[PDB]
């Protein structure tokens, strides 16, 4: 699809067989979303934003469908303020920017 | 153009005379740079996420020149790790997501 940014750029996931809301945001490195259970070992890691770092939980080779697109990559979970797909899951579902 | 995301969208921008680099980030809802000085009024405003928020001064009507591309918009200048072109801006140059 093609999608305009004249409102947030949600779309669906999947991850552990249930759905949820995410932004696509291309200014993230990486993906994030809010506290649920995944499968597996996590590795600590530290995300910064606007407002400062935040500790987050790494979890490796997780499922996730985005917008009907299947990635296979990381996933980090803490307390973001919305899900988001950064650059490392955007970049398996071919996703550019054109202007 | 079409801009991939195997790296950040770093852009050259023009605003208040200066050239500055910024991240072309669909997951913003503003535009936000670094401390600059920026003609007319102002008021303030927080603006959050992860880490939490910040206090920022917002200016309106401010024109910014993306990959020769202008555009006119509220610009928020403040603590920000990184010069961040939201959505505000991209929609005016006609940026999408594509995949
Ligand atoms: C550097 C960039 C890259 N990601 C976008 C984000 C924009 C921050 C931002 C601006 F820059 C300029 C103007 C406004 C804002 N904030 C929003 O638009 C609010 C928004 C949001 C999105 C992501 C957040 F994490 C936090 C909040 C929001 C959407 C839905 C909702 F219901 C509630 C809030 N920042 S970040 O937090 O530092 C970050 C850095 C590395 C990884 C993830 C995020
Ligand atoms: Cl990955
Ligand atoms: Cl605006
Ligand atoms: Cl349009």
């Amino acid at each position: 699809p093609q999608i305009t940014l004249w409102k947030r750029p949600l779309v669906t996931i999947k991850i552990g067989g249930q759905l949820k809301e995410a932004l696509l945001d291309t200014g993230a490195d990486d993906t994030v979303i809010e506290e649920m259970s995944l499968p597996g070992r996590w590795k600590p890691k530290m995300i910064g934003g606007i407002g400062g770092f935040i500790k987050v939980r790494q979890y490796d080779q997780i499922i996730i469908e985005i917008c009907g697109h299947k990635a296979i990559g990381t996933v980090l979970v803490g307390p973001t303020p919305v899900n988001i797909i950064g650059r490392n899951l955007l970049t398996q579902i071919g996703c550019t920017l054109n202007f």
